[PDB]
């Protein structure tokens, strides 16, 4: 997260870290056995780390659980990032408590202007590289589709939305992918892509979760 702030230990209980010997993508716990992330984060040998603050130190509250199955959306397109969503089934159910909790799926889509919380352990430098040990947070409003499509002409699909600041300085970044965009206690987006990080006139693009609520429920129900 570029231009964000330290969330504080376990203040974002639904945030997960996708680990393969290092942190590569974020995720959101939606129930005791399922995590939602980005399709472009897919990789074999994933271990889901719950209750994390400092990802480089064991401080207590962590739960390491192996991914039992990763379901990339069948219509995911790696070139356009359309349908950039993936479900991860945990080998065993997580123990829910104060430090580890699930986030709710939206009932309706969010409107332009809705303020959301974006979090992750991604790069904190727009021009350069710096990875944090602890979880960073950022408050960002959902932008209007007109401004979004104006920023990325012909690249925004009905399954994406822009969130952030057109003046730059605050945005998600590499390493934040797959992470949650929570608005009014509802998971509205998944960190997907952007042109660089915190660049002027180049907001972050996120997977529009409200379009997939039925897909999620049906897939989970049959697996
Ligand atoms: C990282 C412990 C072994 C499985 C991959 C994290
Ligand atoms: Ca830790």
């Amino acid at each position: 997260i570029v231009g964000g702030y330290t969330c504080g230990a376990n203040t974002v209980p639904y945030q997960v870290s996708l680990n393969s010997g290092y942190h590569f993508c974020g995720g959101s716990l939606i129930n005791s056995q399922w995590v939602v992330s980005a399709a472009h984060c897919y990789k074999s040998g994933i271990q889901v780390r719950l209750g994390e603050d400092n990802i480089n130190v064991v401080e207590g509250n962590e739960q390491f659980i192996s991914a039992s199955k990763s379901i990339v959306h069948p219509s995911y397109n790696s070139n356009t990032l359309n349908n950039d969503i993936m479900l991860i089934k945990l080998k065993s159910a997580a123990s829910l408590n104060s430090r580890v909790a699930s986030i709710s799926l939206p009932t309706s889509c969010a409107s332009a202007g809705t303020q959301c919380l974006i979090s992750g352990w991604g790069n904190t430098k727009s021009s350069g590289t710096s990875y944090p040990d602890v979880l960073k947070c950022l408050k960002a409003p959902i932008l209007s589709d007109s401004s979004c499509k104006s920023a990325y002409p012909g690249q925004i699909t009905s399954n994406m939305f822009c969130a952030g600041y057109l003046e730059g300085g605050k945005d998600s970044c590499q390493g934040d992918s797959g992470g949650p965009v929570v608005c009014s206690g509802k998971l509205q987006g998944i960190v997907s892509w952007g042109s660089g990080c915190a660049q002027k006139n180049k907001p972050g693009v996120y997977t529009k979760v409200c379009n997939y609520v039925s897909w999620i429920k049906q897939t989970i129900a049959s697996n």
